[PDB]
């Protein structure tokens, strides 16, 4: 097993986006977790974040059924402004605003999760928190496999995946990937559609260089819902004492979203001798994403809408009851260019032996951002008493009616068009010193984070160059009898795009973690068992001016304490099973306005529990049979702490057919079904008038066969 590539068993004993060097998880000082592509093949997640699913310390709801973007809270932190915090192949997709890019599950062979301080080895980065997807690599034998797939809301969806050598020595292989998938959203009106093929080749000059040329080119006309519901309506009752149903749209019919994406690239390694190894990561991306979205603000009763003239022309008595909206009218394009470059020095101190790696980081990301958004009165309101009737529980809400995004009223709208750059270039080092049953891992990383923001109305052009030292120090005591305990200390550095009232961009927030933890590898049987309880520490955050003006002031601080286990495991050649359990004690020690408080999205307890069987004997052979739950408990839905978003737990179905008994091994069909008592719960909300539906109840047959 290689940290790039299969793991024979939903457990993978193999990791490289700890250390950036292939490592067993036991030897790393830090909680990692690592989703193989079997596991996906298990439950065909539509995205990397539903993937994500059964791992601890990993929120996955934070916009319900939406799958616009693979955003994540780790640990109860994330990314500052919405912004993912994705890295594919050991490179970071550097999005911006709108401009975040997803790759598709089926092009992947793992996805990672990286919990705590990242920085030591990958720059800037929100606190405790990274996600770092493994293309799949040309294979060792032949592979010739076609997907079809069928469902609920008409999902339609035909891949493939070819892998084979052009020369009998393997010197030259490749693999296309790629898939065509068309479906409606939950939400009434909203379609998804996307199209995405990952050409990869491989070459081997000899058993000691590899350099493997990695693409994906991935188009989405449609990518769906991306609106916000209020509170009223979802979480509580509306007046009328009724909610709205889980696939209720307020947005325009003729909302309209959109992405492409297309980037090259490679990663290569070469073994010189018995101690110096070479291996460089590179991939150059440009991305586009383009947008007609008429979203929901509060309800008109909302403080929000405060201030909002068509709100306060309703009887005091009814402004609870209408939905304010806005829109945004969106176009932007980035490039962004990713290299890393590293020497790994194997050599020898006596009864220690060193594993020491020293490289150089460097990305730079300009993406051009052309939009205009609405205001207070941008756009007319919707009343929710309608919507909210029985009939539209019973045969599903109703489409809106279109909207004028052309029309730019100087008035209720804004245009905002912004130029963003980027670039950081990073030093570290590290070594991996093993003295028998002692590992010792320490290292330290200075990055040079530059950015330069263009207005192009206030014709403004806002600067800043950071330059950040961050380390790592950590600790694993190898027992011979698989337990391996271990402690670490982490630090991470986020800079901030925003700026204060002395117009100058505010100084980096930073991240320090302090986290202990024991894993349980054994060498014999095929299963591993993490459990780990951390103490994570946002410094410098940005809070309320306490001279109350517009603008932030920084220092703020916040905490995140907890604990999280996490198991996986093939109990058998026929039974298989998942499960964690995470507690996030996430809080506000200073701040102007929420001291004390928890942040939103972010709920105190996690769990979720998955076993699968497989018959091999009697005349259910080739029958695998699984099924799970996953428990997400309450949580707040805004700053402010005013109201909760209540818990939920949602089952999962499975139930695979070895289609061996009719000529074809390999070959299957299989049924899969999320949220199986179709259960109806608000995921969550990030404020008031933002909440998002849970998803309700997905099938889908799918036949994969192999050639
Ligand atoms: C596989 C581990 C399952 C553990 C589930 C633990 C549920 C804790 C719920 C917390 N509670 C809501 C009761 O406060
Ligand atoms: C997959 C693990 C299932 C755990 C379910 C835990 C439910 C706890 C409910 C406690 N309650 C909310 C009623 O206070």
């Amino acid at each position: 097993e290689s940290a790039w590539g299969p793991a024979a068993t939903i457990a993978a004993r193999q990791s490289a986006t700890g250390t950036k060097t292939d490592t067993p998880i036991q030897k790393v000082p830090q909680s990692i977790s690592v989703v193989t592509a079997e596991e996906m093949a298990l439950h065909q997640p539509k995205s990397v974040k539903e993937a994500l699913s059964y791992t601890p310390g990993v929120s996955v709801g934070t916009r319900g059924a939406s799958n616009t973007y693979d955003h994540l809270i780790i640990r109860g932190f994330a990314a500052e402004g919405q912004s993912q915090n994705n890295y594919l192949n050991g490179l970071k997709l550097q999005g911006n605003f709108y401009n975040d890019a997803v790759i598709d599950p089926y092009m992947l062979e793992r996805a990672e999760i990286m919990r705590g301080p990242v920085s030591v080895l990958y720059g800037k980065s929100s606190p405790g928190g990274l996600l770092n997807m493994v293309s799949k690599r040309p294979t060792t034998e032949p592979l010739k496999e076609v997907q079809f797939k069928a469902g609920t809301d008409s999902l339609f969806q035909t891949g493939f995946d070819f892998s084979d050598s052009l020369d009998d020595d393997g010197v030259y292989s490749y693999r296309l990937t790629g898939l065509a998938r068309s479906a409606n959203a939950q939400q009434k009106g909203s379609e998804e559609q996307r199209y995405a093929i990952a050409p990869a080749f491989t070459w081997r000059p000899d058993d000691k260089t590899n350099f493997t040329f990695l693409s994906y080119f991935q188009n989405e006309p449609e990518t769906g819902y991306y609106g916000w519901l209020p509170k009223e309506g979802t979480v509580e009752p509306l007046p009328n004492g009724k909610r709205l149903p889980t696939d209720f749209n307020e947005g325009a019919k003729n909302n309209t979203y959109s992405r492409n994406e297309k980037m090259v690239g490679y990663s290569f390694d070469h073994e010189f001798n018995d101690t110096f190894t070479v291996r460089q990561n590179l991939r150059f991306a440009e991305n586009k994403t383009s947008q007609n979205s008429v979203y929901g603000y509060g309800v008109c009763s909302d403080p929000a809408n405060a201030y909002s003239k068509q709100c306060a022309a309703l009887a005091p008595a009814d402004k609870g009851h209408y939905l304010a909206r806005k829109y945004v009218v969106d176009d932007e394009k980035l490039q962004n260019f990713s290299v890393d470059t590293q020497l790994q020095s194997k050599f020898a101190t006596g009864d220690i032996d060193h594993t020491l790696l020293t490289g150089v980081d460097f990305m730079r990301m300009r993406n051009d951002i052309n939009a205009w958004f609405g205001y207070d009165d941008s756009v007319p309101l919707l009343n929710l008493y309608n919507p909210s009737s029985h009939h539209h529980h019973h045969h599903g809400s109703s489409v809106n009616t279109d909207f004028d995004f052309n029309a730019k009223d100087p008035a209720n709208s804004g245009p905002y068009r912004i130029l963003n750059k980027q670039k950081q270039t990073g030093v570290y080092v590290q070594d991996q010193a093993q003295w028998d049953k002692v590992l010792v891992t320490l290292g330290g990383r200075y990055d040079w984070a530059d950015q330069e923001s263009l207005n192009r109305v206030a014709g403004t052009t806002d600067k800043r160059d950071d330059k950040q030292f961050t380390w790592r120090g950590g600790v694993n005591y190898l027992f011979d009898n698989g337990v391996t305990p271990y402690f670490s200390y982490s630090e991470s550095f986020e800079p901030s795009s925003q700026v204060g009232k002395d117009g100058n961009i505010f100084a980096p927030s930073k991240g320090k973690q302090y986290e202990v933890g024991v894993k349980y590898v054994p060498e014999d049987r095929p299963i591993v068992v993490t459990g780990a309880v951390y103490n994570l520490t946002k410094t410098n955050n940005l809070m309320a001016d306490p001279e109350g003006s517009f603008f932030s002031v920084e220092g703020g601080e916040i905490r995140a304490r907890g604990v999280e286990i996490e198991a996986k495991a093939a109990l058998s050649a026929s039974v298989n099973v998942v499960g964690s359990y995470t507690y996030t004690d996430a809080e506000y020690t200073t701040d102007t306005t929420y001291k004390g408080n928890t942040p939103a999205q972010v709920p105190k307890h996690m769990a979720s529990l998955w076993a699968d069987y497989t018959f091999f004997d009697g005349p259910l052979s080739g029958l695998t049979l699984g099924t799970g739950g996953r428990y997400t408990g309450s949580s707040y839905g805004d700053p402010a702490n005013s109201f909760k978003v209540g818990s939920y737990t949602v089952v999962d179905a499975l139930v695979r057919y070895d289609l061996a008994r009719v000529g074809m091994a390999g070959s299957n069909v299989a049924l899969h079904v999320n949220n199986l008592f179709d259960r109806e719960y608000v995921a969550s909300c990030f404020n008031t008038y933002g909440c998002f539906w849970g998803a309700e109840r997905q099938v889908v047959a799918t036949a994969t066969f192999r050639f």
